[PDB]
């Protein structure tokens, strides 16, 4: 009755397309689903990956009974670095789930973090496993096609009900390593009731289904095959299926694959050796291919975190340190723009082609297919679990709308479809569905240095120069009182005012003066009537330092 | 043989969608094609709008023969109120030619700018007209169906051959107003010879054909009759066509439609004025509508310059000061988003269904169409005119460049294409056809208070700060030196380094007094070394500003 409810809490993933981590619980014990980070967008210089404030984990820490990880994309564990041992320190008796690959990715990312090996309790499962974790969770995960091998879904079995999640997926028919998705237990869970889904909700405004990882690969064998010179082909890290059909691809024309970027090198060495990834001769280095004749080489790229913009913006402006871009170059983007860094592909490809590169790159070639299910894939996954609840998941606002509406317009809508927020907790029970509260929540910065050396403060004031300028008033606090005010970034208009901001500060510092205050109350009595002034007198709402020295 | 060339200089419109305007010269007389604007992107806030540079222009004044004006889109003609005044002044005697409609907008424009009524020369012709220009040119322009009416393309005659410019087009077989496309002075271009062709890029990615205006019109009848209350809708202004469709499905519903945006409100009067708009009732205020029930209601709005993303974002946001969002609405964005402008769109949308709004927008929803031709009607007209050499114009390079590779397959392709640029000077002879220099070219900005208001170093030294932050060093140059240092958006791990950059700073300011060095030369002796420092020990170049004062 009373104290049979499961809580949700998303802490990140909800309403955007990113740093996936999801919070379950009944009564005292918990149990956390994947921990992933998020990439930058341009814009953000010196942000080299953002991660989930965990503050609920890091209170609740002894009521953890489990980590589960779908699958090893970035967005998915790539937080899991910074997140254990920010929540359990340097090491933890809790127990990690995830699949061979999952688990073998995570690894090569805690070593390369200080973590000693061993310091965590990863426990290797299949993609299909049944684990029962604590008193109240029975956890049977299946099989999903996706991005990455090794991907999952998860039913939740609970004391008030099953919760379907279908962690990320598409319905690929002809999946690259021949390993389809197992529905049964999806199915079952329907046929038995399902209370809650859960469901990715990336292309559900797409009708149709999306291609196949074959389609892809076949096109790239195509493009590749018709190649002059050169091949160059970025995507993800962690995109394991997409990189197999890129090598695919270069051997059967007789090109060797050389590869650069130290995340991909990373994951590819790892799938190589637990078998993921097959390669006739092996992979090469820049140099080790540099005196190759231009069609026998294909280089596959990424930036240094996995994700490809960086490599692609330096091909295009700053200039890399390895590689250059020549005519004749064939360049594929073989993966989809970060949100948000949509246009500033535009701008590489733009700059690519100047360059003199015959540049491939999606939606408008064929050379790259979504990891997510379309409208038809996720109309079969509601008709499977026609659940009571629902709660569309992976993808911002306008995404998760479209799946409700998409939800509603089924044989038997869901009773209620609830738009999930991060830092929202939502309580359910056998008969209700609802958000009864919140949580501190939000994102924490990561570059070279670790976490804090940028933050939200840091960010908020580079907006307000960049898009209202700076005005510094330099103030002398004596008996010969001196003002001086410049300004950059600031509209004509009001530079030409810096004169009346410069005697008004005068007055200010001179009655300061006479009344003996504390210079900070005099750097108020001129950043205030300042600021007031300017913008009544230009709309505009530039930062103003007052700098007031007593001398 | 030598004298005989024709210069083409572009000034605007290359290599970008927006401010078209394009020069063209034999010997000593001179024509213009268009003068259009741009829309700045946000992200470039206090900017209203930006025009071409047309220092050659106002140099070569005299050899000023015509200005000619292909249609009333704002990238079209919307930079005339600003351009005319540069070249000729507050009057000109030079003939600047244009149908009904778009010189109908242009005079609206430049009344509302204080140009007297008959300050300029406007000859209106016909969308089919042929004038002769000069000694040297004779323009035969010809009717295109495009997203406003009265919208042509002209085949330029010149002393060393055909210039085809299709101008904006698509080949719309069933137009709103019953217009269609003349392609008779094109194809006999095509069959005498044409040595350039210069045409619409703005869709040379995509395969097919542009859908209808009429599927739009049908689809928003659609959508607008299913609507369970009000209904905003928003476009650009000058989009004649979409908004006749508009009303026609407001009024099939028994909606009255009420009109918000100066610019929009002011075109559709010219429009209903000269008879391209027709209404049932009439075109209300939203003052004359808020008081009528909700199903009866549909708004059409844009924002003050004409574009509808600053009216979007204060329904979202900021909050607009005569209407508000609210639960049961449906909003539908009838237009794309300008370059640039595409992901900002994507958090509006995402914000307008957070306030309860039923959004529909493309590519997801049918409500729009582009106003471009797609490669079936491009091929069409590269067969109609095979011409000799090619400059593909109005897009991004990657957008020219498509259209380059769409040529090359062609069954006759050019002799050789060139990518434009503006400011580029190409020479044109009858057997050649190459960049041969360069012209000042560039962009001003403009703002409620003019041009020069808003400034490229203004905003060079926005992104410096935007992307590295600021650095304030205070010296007080005396026998009592003093150095505080302060800074905002800047990494912590630089601003750790404060204290040493106060030191070394104190050092510069006291060895600078030593000298008896002025003090702009106290503040290089800052400036460099400190910047030197920073950079050297955390990589980022954050602004530094130092001040010194004596005293
Ligand atoms: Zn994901
Ligand atoms: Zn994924
Ligand atoms: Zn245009
Ligand atoms: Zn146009």
């Amino acid at each position: 009755g009373p104290q049979d409810h499961v809580e949700i809490i998303p802490l990140g993933g909800m309403g955007e397309i990113g740093k996936n981590i999801t919070v379950f619980r009944f009564r005292d014990e918990i149990f956390v689903l994947d921990g992933g980070l998020a990439f930058p967008e341009e814009g953000m210089p010196g942000v080299d990956l953002l991660i989930p404030r965990v503050d609920y984990l890091i209170e609740h820490r002894h009521k953890i009974k489990a980590w589960v990880l779908t699958h090893g994309h970035e967005d998915h564990i790539g937080g899991l670095p910074f997140l254990l041992p920010m929540i359990f320190g340097k090491e933890s008796p809790v127990p990690i789930y995830g699949a061979r690959l999952t688990l073998g990715l995570l690894r090569g990312k805690l070593e390369e973090f200080g973590l000693r090996p061993g310091a965590f309790n990863l426990k290797e499962i299949s993609p299909d496993d049944r684990i029962q974790v604590g008193r109240y969770f029975t956890l049977d995960l299946f099989r999903m096609t996706h991005s990455i091998p090794d991907n999952s879904g998860v039913v939740i079995r609970t004391p008030i009900g099953t919760i379907v999640h279908t962690g990320d997926f598409k319905l690929d028919p002809t999946p690259i390593d021949g390993k389809v998705s197992h529905l049964a237990k999806v199915a079952q869970a329907g046929a038995e009731g399902v209370l809650l889904l859960i469901a990715d909700a990336t292309n559900a405004e797409r009708p149709g289904y999306t291609p196949s990882e074959m389609e892809i690969a076949k096109e790239l064998d195509r493009v590749i095959g018709r190649a002059p010179g050169r091949v160059f082909v970025t995507t993800f890290a962690s995109h394991i299926h997409r990189i197999q059909s890129v090598i695919w691809a270069a051997e059967k024309y007789g090109r060797k694959v050389a590869m650069e970027g130290r995340s991909m090198l990373k994951f590819s060495r790892i799938a190589l050796e637990l078998g993921y990834l097959k390669v006739k001769d092996r992979l090469y280095t820049l140099e080790e291919v540099k005196d190759l004749p231009d069609h026998q080489v294909l280089i596959l790229a990424t930036g240094s975190q996995g994700q490809p913009m960086s490599v692609l913006h330096r091909l295009a402006f700053e200039g890399h340190a390895k590689m250059a871009i020549k005519p004749g170059d064939t360049v594929i983007l073989s993966s989809s723009p970060i949100p948000g860094n949509e246009e500033a592909v535009n701008r590489v490809i733009n700059r690519l082609y100047a360059l003199g590169a015959y540049v491939l790159y999606p939606p408008t070639y064929k050379v790259h297919a979504s990891g997510h299910a379309s409208q038809e894939e996720l109309k079969l996954i509601l008709n499977l679990t026609t659940p009571r609840f629902f709660l569309p998941w992976h993808g911002e606002v306008r995404h998760q709308m479209n799946f409700k509406w998409l939800a509603e317009s089924m044989s038997r809508p869901p009773e209620k479809t609830l738009i999930g927020e991060n830092g929202a907790v939502y309580r359910l029970t056998r008969e209700t569905f609802e958000k009864v509260g919140e949580v501190p929540h939000g994102v924490l910065y990561v570059d070279g240095l670790g976490v804090g050396d940028i933050t939200e403060e840091i960010l908020a004031d580079r907006r307000h120069m960049a898009e209202e300028g700076l005005v510094v008033i330099t103030a002398l606090a004596g008996e010969d009182p001196v003002v001086e005010v410049v300004s950059r970034g600031f509209v004509k208009a009001g530079e030409r005012l810096l004169g009346e901001v410069r005697r008004m500060a005068l007055e200010a510092l001179k009655n300061g003066v006479r009344e003996k205050k504390p210079l900070e109350r005099i750097r108020d009595d001129i950043y205030y009537p300042v600021k007031k002034f300017l913008k009544k007198a230009t709309g505009r709402d530039p930062m103003i330092l007052p700098v007031v020295i007593e001398g």
